[PDB]
């Protein structure tokens, strides 16, 4: 019979790892039984490979699901292709496929350090906490490895096993490391995770200033006030000057600034008046936000301190917005939304304007007639109120407009969806707040009577349940597969064959059935005393991890930790975007959070860490461990996480506080480093929380190590002691000036007696040495590549200035067995089909092509971006054929141009001599381009290009002539593969006596070097001799400098030069400078230097590319007087392994290679000149 028959519906993505879960339902007109089946697809290069099969039986009138196996978690970015084909016991019913879209997130990897913030020589804790979709413990192999920011895997542990997910692990940072956002990446299958924490030094400054000012204004206000606020760090105020610079953001107009200078005791109070800021809307005409700086400078000191801040202007007395409105209009069902009015100066609102009714103005327009209606309505003490009114049918578009005493608003709505039945239902909540397990309410409201609703609730991309719901009210319990956000659609049919259905996208809060619970043996304990931590989880066999910090890791507002709003965040990054079809409602409906449906029924400050315990319980749900409070005086915080096999994961509902404290003590607000001979300032802040003020004695201990320089009141010991009186629950400040002598960790002692109570406290001061500091690096390549010989021995050496700073040397050396290349992604990001003009296709091609080659000399393949880079090249040779001319000419147009390009001729030609091994080019072509890269030869050897070149920034480089001859000569140096008979012999003797004349820039010189290099001159070495001299070599970093990019052309051809000279050694310097030009930006900036320099790297690869790595470096002579060996292999080739040798003057060292292979050595020497 005529009607609908079946509606299945499947999500848009696929996930490995994600239940592949299809909804089914078939209504009325449905055989008896239907067995649908489900196919999963792996089509690429036309091998169309079932992978995952499923298959279902379903009666009439059931709406029930099909469930194909999970996709395994080792499983890459293949073409996915979902076929669904419902048949009957002897008929066809329906059978299609299509496409699903891909998601690299399978798992869940937490990265979990003990702070953001660390200092030199420092312990990184840390823990990896692998975990499945839904939470539960993944126990897998997996790679860590820890970089610095110059990205040198500093440390790496290589297929370490994960007990029930946690690997709890340290990190000792070296004493002098490179400050900046270290990194810990971690490998898991074959996707990388990774976070970053930083490492600096403290810098305190002695006080800090707080600006005070509303963050919204308003012009009617007579004064706008505001508060400085410079206060140390001990709490005493600071007397200074105040500038003060207010400046309206308006970058359009003028940069005219309000200066205030006047004075400041600890706290001053500033406020404006409205002829100030009227040129704000002079300089300029809506008012926007304006920056204040105030800069205090102490008048003893002079230490200025700047302090910027952003105030928001309003044009209104009150600002109204509007929320909880649904962005499609409904027509014939009350529409609902929720209004807020607050304060232009965000204080809280008047009883006075409560009695003030607000005028809301609905306009609803057939966009022909329109209906304009007025309600006045109230506000509370809160301010926030909803407003509901109906929707007539015809309205296609709604405009709101809210007054209130002058301050205005407005929105609207103009998307619409097309109902021919004029029939629309309505999906709402009462539940303000969602959480997992609770069940929640749900409203379901129509202009007519309603069938049977369907209702399927969707999440991360899965349709997660389904079902059929009788009333128009449900309640819906959610699990723990359904955060954070999710899609309930509802819907149902009509007599018609119409569909009609709603969506509703609901946050939902999550709690874990796995329970962890810290409790504090004392709430306030006194330092250095015993307290008892409890621990009590809900389930036996659980693995626990307990940090207690500091409390300034909350105040920062920024950490690692595993806090629940990472495991939101995480949720939310688990989920995706929702993809465009074919715009039709019923379908549009469905395609808002990506579900793909198909149916009949359509047609017509430093913080420091106390605890870091990890612990496998064997069969306790709840443990104690005894612990000591430091000495530090705070209020530690204490959080955690478990993990069970059954349950999953837990977390602690709230941090667990515990307030070291005790009446009476000691602070010291020590700098993080000193130089020595300095006379620096020490302050020493007692604390006293007695009832009375106390006259407390402070004792500095005598050391050899430094010395005080004003003597005490006793004669016995001079400078060691003073005394003070500290009132009552304040801080008295005392000052000591400390000159010291020793290099290293130098111990301070302090001492208060007092007759009441006593304390001492002994810290560590890293004194390092005086002077301007110069770093000096000498690379040197051992190369074992070569069978013939086993064995390779250099030598090291340098020799400190005679101006030398004593005990500032620092020596290390270091190994490695690799350089470091880009990353395979960033060079894969950069392969892309080349298309647009002939010098576009060329821009988008030659990249690809050279980042191919790059990885073939690196063997690090893989195949689909194999086969994708090689229809694309193909592609784009077939369009550079499209643009070849009869003559054998190239230009952007081909034939259209009238004059081909010599310069272009030889980039495309360079282009095919790199593509002759990967597929087949027609020698034929390559010879007119060669006849007619001839053709323009003078009699000196000299050429001249005819053609233009479009795009800048290749006609940009550098169009004299000499670089014109350098380029052809340098892409012809290739044809010598097919037959080497090249008459450039004259115009390698013009380049030669264009060198033997001297030449002033630095590319021109380059590509010479190159040129006269590859032809094997005897003038190339003396050329790349004086192009090295020119080079800038400042703490093992060479590069060249630019007339006013060409730094890298430069770079990669002297590199190239290198190579081809046998030099390899001297290059390294600038490898790493060219090792350094990628990690600031992914690849690198514009395309003409990419080739070169991805060319460069290749052979280097190339020259040494034995897959085998057996090297054992030892370093030997007088500052290793024990041989300190290093062992290199395939695992860890790119770990910079490193050592420290003693100081002897002259610093010279042997490095004995043995093995095969080859490797990289480095001295570093670190020293102070005065
Ligand atoms: C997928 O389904 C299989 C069997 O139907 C089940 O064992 C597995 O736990 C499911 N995956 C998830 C993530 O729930
Ligand atoms: C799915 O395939 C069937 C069978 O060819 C076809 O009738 C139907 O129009 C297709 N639907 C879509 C959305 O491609
Ligand atoms: C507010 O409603 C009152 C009656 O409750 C009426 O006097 C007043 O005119 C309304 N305000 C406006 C602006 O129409
Ligand atoms: C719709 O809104 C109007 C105005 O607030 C109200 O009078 C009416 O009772 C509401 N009724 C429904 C159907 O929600
Ligand atoms: C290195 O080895 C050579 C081998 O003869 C030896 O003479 C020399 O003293 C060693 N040390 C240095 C610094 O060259």
């Amino acid at each position: 019979a005529p009607g609908p028959r079946f509606l299945v519906t499947a999500p848009g993505i696929i996930r490995p790892g994600g239940n592949v879960t299809i909804g089914v339902e078939l209504l009325e007109h449905c055989p008896s039984q239907v067995t649908v089946k489900a196919e999963l697809l792996k089509t690429a290069s036309n091998l169309t490979v079932s992978v995952l099969e499923a298959e279902g039986v379903f009666e009439k009138g059931s709406f029930k699901t099909l469930t194909l196996p999970s996709l395994p978690l080792n499983s890459a970015d293949e073409i996915y292709e979902l076929r669904v084909t419902g048949r009957t016991q002897d008929e066809i019913l329906f059978s299609n496929s299509t496409r699903l879209s891909f998601e690299t997130k399978r798992i869940s990897v937490f990265i979990q350090t003990d702070k953001a913030l660390y200092k030199p020589k420092q312990e990184v804790k840390f823990r990896i906490v692998t975990l499945f979709s839904d939470f539960k413990p993944y126990k897998t192999s997996l790679n860590i490895l820890i970089k610095d920011p110059k990205s040198n895997l500093i440390q790496q542990w290589l297929s370490q096993q994960s007990d029930l997910g946690v690997i709890s692990k340290t990190f000792q940072l070296s004493s002098h490391p490179i400050l900046g956002d270290w990194s810990i990446q971690v490998q898991v299958n074959d996707q990388t995770y990774y976070q970053s924490f930083q490492v600096s030094e403290y810098v305190l400054p002695k006080f800090e200033v707080t600006l005070q000012t509303p963050l919204y204004c308003s012009m009617n206000s007579k004064h706008l006030n505001g508060t400085i606020t410079a206060k140390y760090t001990y709490g005493k105020p600071v007397k200074g000057d105040v500038t003060l610079t207010f400046l309206p953001l308006s970058f359009w107009g003028k940069k005219k600034n309000i200066t205030k200078t006047f004075k400041i005791n600890g706290s001053a109070n500033f406020s404006f008046n409205d002829e100030e800021m009227k040129n704000v809307m002079d300089s300029s005409s809506s008012p926007g936000p304006v920056e204040i700086l105030t800069t205090v400078t102490e008048s003893v000191t002079g230490i200025s301190r700047n302090v910027s801040t952003n105030v928001f202007f309003k044009q209104h007395d009150y600002i109204i917005e509007f929320f909880d409105y649904t962005t499609v209009l409904k027509p014939s069902l009350n529409f609902t939304a929720t209004v807020k009015v607050t304060r232009a100066d965000g204080n809280q609102l008047t009883l006075e304007e409560r009695r003030n009714n607000v005028v809301i103005t609905v306009t609803q327009r057939n966009y022909k007639m329109e209906a304009v209606q007025k309600i006045n309505y109230t506000v509370p003490q809160s301010g926030t109120f909803k407003i509901e009114f109906p929707i007539l049918e015809d309205s296609s578009e709604l405009q709101l407009k809210a007054y209130f005493l002058g301050s205005k608003s407005s929105m609207a709505v103009h998307s619409l969806f097309k109902s021919p039945s004029k029939t629309y239902i309505q999906l709402k909540t009462r539940d303000e707040n969602i959480k997992v397990g609770s069940p929640f309410e749900l409203v379901v409201s129509g202009n007519k009577r309603l069938k049977e609703l369907s209702y399927m609730v969707v999440s991360r991309g899965q349709l997660v349940a389904v079902g059929k719901q009788n009333s128009t009210m449900f309640s819906l319990t959610p699990e723990n597969s359904w955060t954070p956000k999710a899609c309930v659609i509802v819907y149902y049919i009509e007599d018609d064959g119409e569909i009609i259905s709603d969506v509703l996208k609901i946050p939902v809060q999550l709690v874990f059935k796995n329970k962890i619970k810290l409790y504090w043996s004392k709430v306030k304990a006194e330092p250095s005393e015993k307290v008892s931590l409890r621990i009590s989880v809900t389930q036996p066999d659980s693995i626990v991890g307990i940090v207690a910090v500091d409390k300034s890791v909350n105040l920062m507002n920024a950490s690692n930790d595993i806090t629940m709003e990472n495991v939101v965040h995480e949720l939310e990054l688990y989920n995706t975007g929702y993809y465009l079809g074919m715009f039709m409602n019923s379908f549009a409906v469905f395609q808002e959070c990506g579900l793909w449906v198909l149916t009949d029924a359509n047609l017509t400050h430093f913080p420091e860490t106390w605890i870091w315990l990890d612990t496998n319980m064997g069969y306790r749900i709840y443990q104690e461990f005894e612990v000591t409070v430091p000495d530090s005086i705070t209020s530690w915080v204490a959080t955690g996480f478990v993990i069970s096999e059954d349950l999953g994961l837990g977390l602690t509902t709230t941090p667990v506080e515990l307030q070291a404290f005790q009446p009476f003590f000691i602070f010291l607000n020590l700098p993080y480093s000193v130089i020595r001979g300095e006379e620096f300032a020490l302050e020493i802040t007692i604390f006293n929380y007695l009832k009375d003020a106390t006259e407390v004695k402070v004792i500095i201990e005598k050391s050899d190590k430094f010395d005080i320089l004003m003597t005490s009141n006793e004669i016995n010991a001079t400078g060691h002691q003073q005394t003070l009186l500290v009132p009552s629950e304040d801080g008295a400040t005392v000052l000591f000036p400390i000159r010291p002598t020793h290099l290293g960790e130098i111990p301070i002692t302090v001492t208060a007696l007092s007759p009441t109570a006593s304390d001492a406290v002994t810290q560590m001061i890293l004194v390092k040495a005086e002077g301007i500091e110069k770093s000096y690096s000498q690379s040197i390549l051992l190369d074992l590549t070569d069978n013939r010989l086993q064995s390779t021995l250099k030598t090291l050496s340098f020799s400190f200035p005679p101006n030398t700073v004593t005990g500032s040397e620092r020596v290390q050396i270091t190994a490695i067995g690799d350089v470091l290349g880009p990353s395979i992604n960033g060079l894969a990001s950069l392969i892309r089909m080349p298309y647009g003009c002939g010098e576009q296709n060329m821009i988008n091609f030659a990249p690809n092509i050279y980042i191919l080659d790059y990885l073939t000399k690196k063997k690090q393949l893989t195949d689909n971006l194999k086969e994708k880079a090689l229809s694309f090249m193909r592609q784009g040779y077939q369009r550079e054929l499209l643009y070849q001319r009869e003559d054998g000419s190239f230009s952007a147009f081909g034939n259209y141009d009238p004059s081909g390009s010599t310069w272009l001729s030889a980039f495309v030609l360079r282009c095919f001599l790199e593509a002759d091994p990967y597929i087949d080019i027609d020698q034929n072509v390559l010879h007119r381009t060669y006849t007619w890269l001839k053709g323009h030869q003078k009699s000196n050897g000299e050429f001249w290009d005819p053609g233009r070149v479009i795009h800048s920034e290749l006609q940009g480089g550098n169009k004299s002539p000499v670089t014109l001859t350098a380029y052809i000569v340098t892409s012809l140096l290739g044809y010598r593969k097919y037959q080497p008979n090249i008459d450039v012999q004259e115009s390698i003797h013009f380049l030669e006596s264009e060198f033997s004349r001297g030449i002033s820039d630095n590319y021109t010189l380059a590509l010479i070097t190159y040129a006269l290099s590859s032809v094997g001159s005897p003038k190339a070495k003396e050329a790349l001799n004086m192009l090295t001299w020119r080079a800038e070599q400042e703490g093992g970093m060479q590069f060249w400098v630019s007339s006013e990019s060409l730094d890298i052309e430069v770079a990669a051809y002297a590199l190239l030069s290198h190579f081809l000279q046998f030099q390899t050694s001297e290059g390294i310097p600038i490898m790493r400078w060219l090792s350094r030009q990628r990690n600031s930006l992914g690849g690198f900036a514009s395309t003409q230097d990419t080739t070169v320099a991805l060319k460069a790297l290749s052979e280097f690869a190339a020259l040494m590319n034995t897959e085998r790595t057996n090297i054992q470096v030892t370093v030997t002579g007088p500052s290793s007087p024990s041989p300190v060996k290093f062992l290199i292999d395939t695992h860890n080739r790119l770990l910079l392994q490193t050592a420290e040798l003693a100081v002897v003057q002259p610093t010279a060292v042997n490095i004995s290679a043995n093995g095969f292979g080859f490797a990289i050595c480095q001295l570093n020497v670190v020293y102070n000149v005065k």
